């Protein structure tokens, strides 16, 4: 079941890096 | 034990979609 | 050991809040 | 690998400050 969770971690880690991306493409663009 | 943090887990991304979602309407509104 | 995952499972839904929370702010502010 | 999920917490937490951060400059850059 640990394997389970892991999938999970690894899809919310890229979803942040995603969010931090568009975090800095909406600043880039205000600036 | 491990269900509770697959739980948590599943929380977590659904909000992380809705950040996601946030951020697509900011960059709508913006440029 | 599982309860010192779930103080920053928490922690970590805290912050996801927050991070919605200033997301609506500058939604809101935009419009 | 209770331990690796630890740190993937962690790893999780660093990444949502700096989410964090980029909002705050986002509202001082719009606001």
């Amino acid at each position: 079941r640990m394997k389970q969770i892991e999938d999970k971690l690894e899809e919310i880690l890229s979803k942040l890096y995603h969010i931090e991306n568009e975090g800095a493409r909406i600043k880039k663009l205000l600036g």
